[PDB]
């Protein structure tokens, strides 16, 4: 190979500590994985109270924190996949999730799963390129 | 950096408009993440008839028309994630994969979720590869 | 374009024959796309017996052979996603999942299917990147 692709653990206490063998976000060259995000409070490891929309909006707000640290913000993202536990939470979400994701929409996949950890009621996993990134047509 | 990564959202009205805040697709240099696909008519807005058989061949159709307007075609396609509402399926929708997925065959997960948007039968995502390629061994 | 990108479907006898049409991994470019792992042994084609625990170990095995014939480790894993039957055997997932992630922890999403092929307990897919990586901080 011609390069040594650079490979970082993003990390920020903004964002709950690691509750498993997992990282944030791992960015390797400009590409950024960030692991599911849950509506957990970055200082007291447990889920926001409210139910879902609380919690998408907890949890968004832990992805925000996450991008912060690798130097963007939620127009860097480019995938994400929507996690319920109940699909019938689909539209609630989604107007959360307009009041982060305001532009260049990610393409998206989302679908109702079984259970998710510590009993959340969304979880959001994303893919996000680090910038300067030119928005065509 | 030394470049700016070219970002587009890839749309066309040969597969249906977005029912959420969402891009059928996102080009990000050469990587195209497209949306998990369903069986939605792009004319009518509403699932095809005939269950899951149908509606994976059109939701294969729907993928076909977002890779089209990336310039690719199925042989660009090198992960895709097969969701079902039936595990039981799984022979059915290979049957309709494997006349979309000719060569090259992608990484693929598979797995039963317990509801899909629309009470759909299937949704299928994935992430393709803009060409030119040189397929080696 | 100024580069025809490198696709190669990576295959090994030492992790199972594909059960569909679907290649063990992808790689392109740079990046390999590993197929959704189960605990099947290479031989038989069947789930080895004694239930998630043994499951995750075969399945992880699986995906380590895979690596080896990409070039690749465990450390060249920058995200997983965990398919489980029962989310209450996260705790024991963990356990095995840090026998083969060391260092450099992938970023991750888990959750908690309907179904799995073959009944299996658990599905684990990943994305890996081919070396060399420089890990900063």
């Amino acid at each position: 190979q011609g390069s040594s692709l650079i490979r970082r653990v993003i990390s920020t206490a903004k964002a709950p500590g690691a509750i498993g063998p997992y990282s944030q976000a791992v960015l390797v060259d400009r590409t950024i994985y960030i692991s599911g995000q849950i509506g957990m409070d970055p200082s007291s490891g447990q889920l926001v109270s409210g139910g879902v929309a609380e919690e998408a909006k907890q949890a968004l707000k832990n992805m925000g924190e996450i991008l912060k640290a690798a130097g963007c913000d939620f127009t860097n993202v480019v995938k994400t996949t929507v996690l319920l536990a109940d699909i019938n939470d689909f539209n609630t979400v989604n107007e959360i999730y307009k009041q982060y994701f305001k532009s260049n929409f990610p393409a998206r996949a989302a679908y109702q799963v079984a259970a998710l950890p510590k009993g959340s009621r969304i979880e959001i996993e994303a893919v996000a390129i680090q910038g300067p990134l030119t928005t065509a047509s």
